[PDB]
């Protein structure tokens, strides 16, 4: 049973036949109980309290029924005013000293209302994957940090140990996509306002891993059931190691939420002292940016580590440089009429993007040779040209409305995305470059670098349609991905004509 | 954290920039310290220790770390041997004591929220079996394992009695008790994914079940009656909750007993332990009476060979196969026992593909009676009968040795039929299978070789974790080809091909330049709904056409026929534009298979072309083709 310190914990003890009470004692070495008839040769002993020191009678492998529970051990006869339970027979039953905390109790977690905690199997890892992982986990158990629990849970989010940087140290991702999902609501009772606007105009945006932070601040315990994942094992020969987190997990949206206040703290000074210095945060990163040549700007950044790490915490991205690339229209010298076919085809559907676009004249109409252009078409295609040469018109930002990025490829070693809230209105659009090598590792590069723009510029992942086999993506998506987060996509089975119309 | 008591349970106290550690002591009722650094003024205080008494210097709202925890409390200072952390400041912080354990864990088990069950009315039996009843329950209750609760307790369960072959063997349907047990943990381990052990055995566990101690808590949920109730207190003989508990138990048990023994390899499934080990006969047989004294300690009962059968697998000295599974057969079956038999067909569908039962699972599921003799319907039960036919077929395999790298190889056998060939050495198969089309209305064959490496690399993974090195048989100009061009995303791991006089190729290609002189065929479809009144036809340079009437007319479908109606009257070099993305894209997909004999048509007609060029226009718009026959529908 589990005895609170309020009163005396004494308990029923039978001696040599005799029912009595003894009082359990922590600070007890040996046993001391009262005068009494005991079997066996006894020893002379003496024993120091907090008055001097008694003699006593030692009786060995004697009798004893501590709470019902039965204890064999030295007991010791003396003229002592409290029937003491030593740790030594403490120790036969196994009585623990239990700790709870008193100074931090975790805020509330809560659930979006009938919202059930996230049943999601393990996608397969690979052997080395796995033997990774568990030397990851067991090491984090072993500190603490999480919590083995048994088939009484039926939640569990994926996990893939990863590689972020060049250095040789795994470090485990858990999917927690259905439980940022879920947990949605306990977003709205904190939100981070406002975001900060001027990180889209910085000269350079450093992004510093805080995730260790969390590990300090625990979590509410009737939401720790919710965070459960599985460790695999090859061909299902054990079952599979499922834990629990007992600290705040990294990819949980409420991770940054409930130490948003106890970081800003630590950030104080930081912005007292430098203003122009914007420092942002998601869900494990920190973005810190400043709008001075970069050889301060890295000065910054080092004094920065040092001020997180020495609180207990712990290509380069430019957003100034970042352009949106417009979309452009041939002009050969004699096209044929192929030529003005296909361009017509492009053009009638960028109406739909740009609406000041009147092909009329251009649709005036062998295809062996050339068509020379009439010049009313000629005119008006110009004029056409131009407009669609400059800054898309009638755009903006809802924020009710979360963020689609669809990614088109181009073939050639070349990637074009569009960013969007809705259709045929595009908030940003770019292409993604690296000259033959593989490709689903073009695709997580370029969806790594949608993510992190659209995070800097809006502050939140989108939702992407991917141009793969979702049974493709599954295999190989954790083999090349660098990022704790993780982004929502959907999987697209249709080539349109956007492909070549975009480049 | 839970502290053993083994040695003195000494914790860090800080007082005030002072390290310095305390003894958590339950019985000193206060916190008494040997000295406090410049503590200033304090009240005089007396206090009683084993021996006599002494006087300590009391100091109120002093602020303490014991143990990484935070208390605000009196503290003596006084003569004490020992640094004593009271009571007073033990309650301030958490610290309980817990008393010792029983015999050994339960797992904490519970409801599905919202439900108050079960309860069935047993239908009354009979005396005859009552008295089986009744002779089953006395013993089962000697042995500690049934017991008879109070009539307070207000639920009941039936209970029948089976011959155990095909004498009276107690049986209790849990089928309302499953609906509401909260839900729990639950692949196969194939044969194919066991390592070379030069001694091995297989110890079936004596009926353990009635060895891993069930909750005392939900045992009011489980009880039993003899129309005298009674209650389980291990777990249920068929309980769908049971298994998941006692692979738990078995696992923390064996912890230990593998700790101390890292060479050995030990499984367990549902009731063998697969036991293997290098070490010689003569010593292996010693280290399993190790296994089997340290199993009989936590309470399990192990009862009581070139063949082995473990998981109804046959191990063999250097080979493994599977022993031929089997059904009763009879014109009506049991009904309790066709839900057995649908377990073994489900178990024998990892080993063997090719098994359906899911109509007889809905035949089964909407049923919930036995009295009525429950009619079968023939056509399920022909097609079980069909699939045991085919499941009349012995596997094979060796062991995997992991010094040896996999080497898979496909085969395309035809019109969607491949084959699964995985090795590490020349005819010894470590597993054979087979792969056909999942969509079964548009494909090509290299996209199915992609999905079947697809297929192959996901099963590797599965069974033994390291990717094979595939031996496909398409040439490799092919594949870059395919890759290069394709739109979506595809790869495929380190392969070489492997000559076979069947090969994959792809049989057309669309050209990407319009061809000098080609006769320009300009296409156009329409389709209407009240009539299916849509005709089709093509507009020729020349000015050569036809509109044949066509029935069942669609939309998507008059869109195809109209490039088929050209493709059919055109020559060699082809030039086709047409007015359909929904065509362009079916056919630009160089597909080989399709349930359309109209675009099956088109694919042998086109195979015959040798330079084809198709391009799009937009619809309803004039680009100087179509115009000829645009009055077409309108």
């Amino acid at each position: 049973p589990q005895i609170t310190l309020w009163q005396r914990p004494l308990v029923t003890i039978k001696i040599g036949g005799q029912l009595k009470e003894a009082l359990l004692a922590t600070g007890a070495d040996d046993t001391v109980l009262e005068e009494m008839s005991l079997p066996g040769r006894w020893k002379p002993k003496m024993i120091g309290g907090i008055g001097g020191f008694i003699k006593v009678r030692q009786y060995d492998q004697i009798l004893i029924e501590i709470c019902g529970h039965k204890a064999i051990g030295t007991v010791l006869v003396g003229p002592t005013p409290v029937n003491i339970i030593g740790r030594n027979l403490l120790t036969q039953i196994g009585c623990t000293l239990n700790f709870p905390i008193s100074p931090i109790e975790t805020v509330p977690v809560k659930l979006k209302p009938g919202m059930d905690g996230p049943k999601v199997k393990q996608w397969p890892l690979t052997e080395e994957k796995i033997k990774a992982l568990v030397e990851i986990c067991t090491e984090m158990e072993k500190e603490g940090k999480i919590s083995k629990i048994g088939p009484e849970n039926p939640y569990n989010t994926p996990v893939f140990a990863i590689k972020k940087k060049d250095s040789t140290k795994w470090r485990k991702l858990v999917d927690f996509r259905e439980l940022n999902k879920r947990t949605q609501d306990f977003w709205e009772v904190q939100l981070g306002i406002p975001h900060p606007a001027g990180l889209k105009k910085k000269k350079s945006v450093t992004v510093l891993d805080v995730g260790d932070a969390y590990f300090s601040v625990p979590l509410d315990e009737d939401f720790r059931k919710y965070t459960a994942f599985t460790i695999p094992s090859i061909n299902n020969e054990t079952p599979g190691i499922r834990y629990q987190y007992n600290v705040l997990p990294q990819g949980w949206k409420g991770s940054p939420a409930i130490f948003q206040s106890s970081m800003t703290k630590i950030l104080e000074p930081f912005k007292k002292q430098n203003p122009d210095i914007v420092i942002y945060q998601y869900m494990d990163d920190l973005y810190v940016g400043s709008d001075l040549e970069i050889g301060q700007h890295r000065t910054k950044i080092e004094e920065l580590r040092q001020h997180l790490l020495r609180w207990g915490l712990t290509y380069e991205l430019h957003p100034d440089k970042w352009t949106v690339q417009p979309i452009v229209l041939p002009e050969k010298d004699s096209w044929t009429v192929n030529d003005i076919q296909k361009l017509v085809g492009k053009l009638n559907w960028a109406s739909q993007i740009y609406p000041g676009i009147k092909v009329r004249q251009l649709c005036k109409l062998a295809l062996t040779e050339v068509i020379p252009l009439t010049e009313e078409a000629e005119l008006e295609l110009a004029e056409n040209r131009e407009i669609l040469k400059e800054p898309v018109h009638g755009v903006y930002y809802d924020p009710s409305k979360d963020l689609i990025a669809e990614i088109q490829k181009q073939g050639q070693g070349q990637w074009t995305y569009q960013i969007y809230q809705e259709p045929f209105k595009n908030l940003k659009t770019g292409k993604y470059a690296r000259m033959h090598t593989n490709d689903v590792k073009q695709l997580t590069e370029a969806v790594q670098k949608i993510t992190t723009e659209s995070i800097v510029i809006w502050g939140k992942t989108p939702k992407f349609k991917l141009p793969i086999q979702k049974e493709t993506w599954e295999t190989w998506w954790t083999e090349y991905w660098q990022a704790t987060w993780i982004p929502e996509w959907e999987f697209v089975n249709t080539p349109p004509l956007v492909k070549l119309w975009y480049q």
